């Protein structure tokens, strides 16, 4: 049972905080400027360890050059850029077998339900899923409806659709966007059934209290925890705020 | 003879009812709200068992997390969403070999004849058919003409085309849309020849009686039975209505 | 020499009549209504045997469910529908190895020279040809220029091009459309060289004598014979007319 | 060194004349009418033999049915038609391994640099080149920039780009269009380096003297020789003229 | 550690100069006219060794026909032409296994982040990276954002994105465009982390001092060095200027 394996490694305290760090390919380095140490993967590993978080998310190149075994790794297999203008598509740049060789405890893959290329990602995810089972690595699916008929990615019905597709296609855990309130988010959590749900972090909020309030709602809705990037490492008080998130999530 | 195998497993009584549950990927969970337990695959397996139905249809993810061997399983290999806007296409997210491993007694695959991508699904179906034969699992084809010159999906000439194509491509059983009357639907059943036909369920009808009359016509036309989803599990009286169907079909 | 094998099996008397029955996927069942028994493949095999024809053409599904070894079989590997609107393309839904398993004495494949997808069909034919040689099954190519710059499919120069392409790509026998006169059709036959040419039957003619006169012209032009579908099985005097064709051709 | 092998087989006298005969697929049979024997591949082999030429170029189908080992063979692996209207593309209809079995001493492949599909042919050529090395058969590249920014294909800078691309991708010999003058053609020859260059024949010229003048310029420019089709076999005095070309070139 | 192997072979003195020579396919031979010996790969090898440079970059054809082991070789696996008008895409014409056979010490591959085909190059780069690791050959990525939202290829934010992408995808070393000042270029170097950066050379500058000042900025920003093509071999004083570059960099 790969969901059970995921919970043992990444949620030993009953809830989970993952520090996401695929931003270098997805958005590029501009956002690293507010807190420049954030461009150094070594800083990121130290932050996760010092805040007592459960894991980090790296692309293959960062894992090969920097990963040191100090915190559990989710190897994010696909990536795309914001420079791209076509229908949303993100293809694998790494195999599951290679992810095992790089020290990963799980693999990650993004889908964009609704995209004109939704079929390309479903076809490839099928091969990745089959390999994840073969190598006994849990599959974490980032489910982000985008393209086609999608006009509001945080609409209650779109987030609940995101959650259900990830379950149907074989995710062992998933990452989805927050709706902005615990009632509607609790429906997304419910339709995901046995597969745990992590809140996607998002752009840096206006105040720390805005983000902590969103986290409180996610937990109230029955989610497993958060996968946070910018709202930790883009802050100059990254470590102090990370430790406040830990107390909210693990203590609450 | 995989048609004979299909009939032994899914139609021991001479007719068949399958509980379809691929909705979560195909349409998303919005329809689960009317009867909120319908979002729970465990609740769906109990309903099939308790109503005395022949089978359930799950995608790979639901089968892996929830299937427990209690009712025969058709593993639906491909899936698409209603968020998608392009030419109709649905690709396999699971192999026949993996279906066998998940406890399947048959495999399912949707084609959309007429689509700009009709070739992509015929190409994949060729591989799935070869594997279904190799692993001795019957192939059930959902045949839904869509795109291209198709305007009315329930027109008699379109449903008959859907049925003939499924036979020509190697289906051991098929699922097609009802025409709305037994005479035209009997032509589709005829052109399917030795391959049995199941009626696709469709959106929840205005009354329970509206659906019962549809099923009556389907049986009069010589079809094997029904593959029903929403017209059972979207109802708050799901089990009661499911037992009325069983009495009708069997 | 796979042409020699083809002639031994399908042209023992020196000329050939093949009964074509891929119409269920290519056009759908609409035309079967004229002579309803034509929707039953069992009836098709009976017609072929009782007229003394040389072979039949089936898709994999039909061959799997109905072929009984009583008349030599050409297994048609690709198929498309008329519901499709894109640039013309037809992909294989069956392999040569599977055709051998179903009892085929030859395999068939359609190309559409000029299509925006002409590359896709040439790439797949290459794989099929290689397999046909490996399994020692003659390859019969239906050569139907369509799409791109093709405006009149029965123009003398288009039919000659169709014939030559089939030869160049490795056809062991071919099937092309009639130009409507023996002089221009004799040029298509000449440019096909050592590869024998079968006339494509086409839509049902206004009278039986119109079709017989086409056949007379085809034989005058030096063609091996005819692959006929509708002009036999769409008629209620199917057997009687089939015997008249056998009289003329043999 | 596959260039040295190519020269030993196809240029024993120091220069080369290759009789090209892929016209049947590339342009169709219309041009065979002037000298009707040109439609017959046997006549082509006799002509190359009687004239003392170095080789012939056949597609796989012609080689399989007609090639008799009497003159060295280049097997042209890819082919497209003039009926096709999309971005220029020509895919392989035969493998290198199959070419070896059919008696080829070399393989041929066309690229269209600048095409929207240039990537598709470069991707396939990589596979063909790897196999050419594996089977020890020289690779002859027909380099014909077409599509994209290309307008006039005989412009000096386009023909030089054509020659350089063929060298860079791994050609052991190449075939390119003439610029119409020896000075610009010699720059194409220079940037091709160690890889020898054959002039592409082109449409039949107004007079025999026009063609002979072109050949004189190609030789002055330092090319290896010519790959001639129409300008030999489209003539009623084909053998007489072919013998005059032999006297000039050798 | 393949970065360490790259540094040992191509940067033994602590900084690196590579002589790039994929121009023949990427741009064509027009530029070779200014200094005509530049069309001859033997001249390019002699130039790199006489100037004391660390390496040369060749496509497969040039390496097969001309490489002699005299200077370390980076085999550039993909290539496209300027004749092409679509969304930027460049596909492999050679495998890592073949590059090993041709004497390569590293392999090169270009990506165009932002292109409508960015996925096609990421998917291929995945297989190349896997093979680079298997055969123990460093992977050098040319990262040139182009297409999509990219409108200024030398903007600070774009060159930093180029560098970061190459790190994320598995490059052991990278080549990117200069921003025009050392402060913004040092941010690109920083975000590349442990992966060394080479400056892409570009079109011939108006003066030698314009290029020398760029190279001075590059070194000030902390880059490993330069991969120069035109700004050396397009000059009539190629060797003199190459020796001045070496004095500055080493």
């Amino acid at each position: 049972n790969l969901t059970e394996k995921f919970l043992r490694i990444f949620a030993r305290r009953g809830k989970s905080i993952i520090l996401a760090y695929d931003h270098g390919i997805e958005h590029g380095p501009a956002d690293f400027m507010d807190n420049p140490d954030s461009a150094d993967p070594e800083y990121i590993l130290r932050l996760a360890r010092d805040a007592g978080f459960d894991g980090v998310v790296f692309q293959r190149g960062i894992a090969e050059k920097y990963y040191d075994g100090s915190v559990p790794l989710i190897l994010k297999l696909n990536g795309k850029t914001t420079l791209y203008n076509g229908e949303p598509v993100s293809v694998a740049n790494c195999s599951v077998e290679e992810a095992v060789s790089l020290g990963a405890s799980a693999v990650g893959y993004t889908i964009y339900p609704g995209s004109g290329f939704e079929w390309k990602m479903f076809e490839e995810l099928a091969r990745i899923k089959r390999d994840a089972v073969k190598f006994d690595l849990p599959l974490v699916v980032w489910s982000y409806p985008r393209g086609g008929k999608v006009v509001n990615e945080t609409a209650p019905e779109i987030v609940a659709y995101a959650a259900r597709i990830a379950l149907e296609l074989g995710a062992d855990a998933m990452k989805i966007k927050y709706t902005g309130d615990p009632k509607t988010f609790s429906w997304a959590v419910k339709v995901a059934g046995k597969v745990p749900v992590l809140m996607s972090g998002g752009p840096k909020t206006k105040t720390e209290e805005d983000f902590l309030k969103q986290v409180e709602g996610v937990l109230e809705a029955g989610a497993l925890g958060i996968a946070v990037g910018r709202n930790v490492w883009q802050r100059r008080d990254a470590l102090k705020f990370a430790r406040a998130l830990a107390e909210l999530v693990y203590g609450g």
